[PDB]
């Protein structure tokens, strides 16, 4: 059976979480990838470099011995949010990137943005400094409609943005949409983006088609059809401005399966060998090391990773559940066969 | 407070469930409603008159001392189904009318529908001798997406269903969608529909913003916004061919918050003071009580109820749960406040 020697891929877009199910679900990176972004929409979420230092440390401690891992903190931009704190924090290299989470005028200027016209000034700086902008793009208003909200927020905030700022380096976050797709395919050097693997796999069907299915729901929402198709076409093309990012949004059992189930897929366990299915079924697998491995790296201006992983077309079950102090993690494809894996 | 005074209303489509299920909800219609269209997609389903015969018994066996209520039974149309059973139980009345559920060429014979030109001689039978279809429009072949499925099934099934069959009396169920609105709207008089309670209350959006919602999970499908206003014109309109169908379909808690939550709206306790709550916030509580009471039996062509009952508008708590046997029932609007309320 057929084994695939890649370079060690990093994981651009991952939650970790804090306190006991931080040390659940890091061995399920810190095995696999190199180096990883970590989010940093904590509660309180993560503003100074205090917390970012301590939260980075945390991390740390939560890392098997033997495994290789660099997490890459990032600040949650809000409007209280001093520039000298992000300039400080990118000079030292505590700071990757700042990530951008939908504006909301009622939102608490300590923990979140309430128009991207207010922040401007730590947005102007991050352009002079080359620091990265990673946006979750989706607008929030009540009236718009939920599958409309990534393609809304082309229009009304990331295009205005970016002729405002010319300089500025933004990744947009895993992408969902035709829209974003060709968004970004014709888009300069300066934008980027990731793809999880579940907006690939998947469609609304899979997640509401003879049942709803919470362990599929996340955002942004599984839109229809014809934007997953958009989205394998992109990363098959061999489009160098596409990269990992699994959004690993780990929660518990018990909050995933309720009258108001969270958002977010744990993933990382078998996000790796998902796509290398995609990259596979679009007879696409020469573009699939680039997408792990190098794209990110050369989009971030970072040394890509020295090392190499194998995996193998060895058929293997996915774990039904993962223990927790209290609960369970449900992974993403819990229970189910999946046809590649990490040897 | 503002008290409302209408005939005693009749639930035009509801799923009563069978066994301790059956005793457990069977109340919260028969406490309120005179008649109800009960349907038949129970395991194994009801397609023979000696089916529905005992299972009509053991519903008036669930139906509290006092009670006055008529369970009006239907028939699973299937392949295998004999148009002289079907014409004998109507004959007996037995059946009051038949129940045609999405097509689907691998369904067992005893079951279900392969497709509608399959089924052809016992609809033709069913138009003879006068006898009311009611339909669940949604063509459900893997490709459709599922927030197109009844519109699909307007043109590919429905319009040359009705034009092959003139004289068919067609009940459009719980519809959904601006485009089901519209044909109806202007359809002819042997063409009717049912509207529910959460498809005039709520859209997707409801469902899925601010996490997934299992309880307002059903089908057909919550749609977004533009549909959900079709609905609440058309009732609102005064159009006489529009009645109250709440498809209550209750299910266990443990089995609607789960990795695979079950379609259905536990409506049935809730839904005349939601209902009415909506003809209110659309100024037309003038059209209430016929679309509850009169346009039902008006297109049934049976005696309306000759009875009253009383609508306050004093606001009440919806109870979080409904013991069972095993498990609970979470009603539809679980915990919220109502503004009308029966006496
Ligand atoms: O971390 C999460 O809970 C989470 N899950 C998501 O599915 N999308 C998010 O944007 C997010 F912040
Ligand atoms: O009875 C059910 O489970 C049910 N629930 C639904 O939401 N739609 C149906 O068509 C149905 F048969
Ligand atoms: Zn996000
Ligand atoms: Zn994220
Ligand atoms: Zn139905
Ligand atoms: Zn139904």
């Amino acid at each position: 059976s057929q084994v695939l020697k890649i370079r060690r891929p990093d994981d651009w877009h991952l939650h970790l979480r804090d306190g006991d199910m931080l040390k659940t679900v890091v061995p399920y990176t810190s095995e696999i990838y190199g180096r990883a972004i970590v989010m940093p929409n904590l509660a309180p979420p993560v503003t100074t470099v205090e917390a970012a230092v301590a939260y980075r440390q945390r991390i740390l401690d939560a890392v098997p011995a033997g495994h290789d891992f660099t997490p890459l903190m990032t600040c949650y931009l809000t409007d209280s949010l001093d520039p000298n704190e992000l300039e400080r924090g990118f000079n030292e290299g505590v700071f990757t990137a700042a990530k951008l989470y939908p504006a909301n005028a009622s939102t608490n200027s300590s923990h979140g943005v309430t128009s991207v016209d207010a922040i401007m000034p730590v947005l102007e700086r991050m352009e002079k400094i080359g620091m990265p902008l990673l946006v979750h793009g989706e607008v929030t208003h009540a009236d718009i409609d939920i599958f409309d909200r990534e393609a809304r927020f082309i229009e009304s905030v990331m295009e205005p943005l970016r002729q405002r700022l010319t300089a500025l380096k933004v990744v947009f976050e895993h992408i969902t949409t035709k829209d974003a797709a060709d968004y970004v395919r014709d888009g300069n050097e300066r934008l980027a983006a990731t793809i999880t693997p579940q907006h690939l796999m998947f469609n609304r069907n899979h997640m509401l088609v003879g049942g709803v299915r919470p362990h599929l729901y996340c955002l942004p929402i599984l839109k229809r059809n014809i934007h997953q198709q958009a989205l394998r076409e992109l990363v098959a093309s061999g489009f160098n401005r596409v990269f990992l990012g699994t959004d690993s949004a780990p929660h518990a059992r018990h909050r995933k399966e309720s009258s108001c189930g969270c958002a977010g897929c744990f993933n990382a366990p078998t996000a790796l060998g998902s796509y290398a299915t995609v990259f596979e079924e679009m007879n696409a697998l020469q573009h699939f090391e680039a997408f792990c491995s190098v794209n990110g790296p050369q989009f971030y201006g970072l040394p890509v990773n020295d090392t190499f992983i194998e995996l193998v077309r060895e058929e293997q079950q996915v774990a039904e559940s993962i223990a927790l102090t209290d609960d369970t993690l449900v992974p993403f494809l819990a229970g189910e066969t999946v046809r590649w894996s990490v040897k």
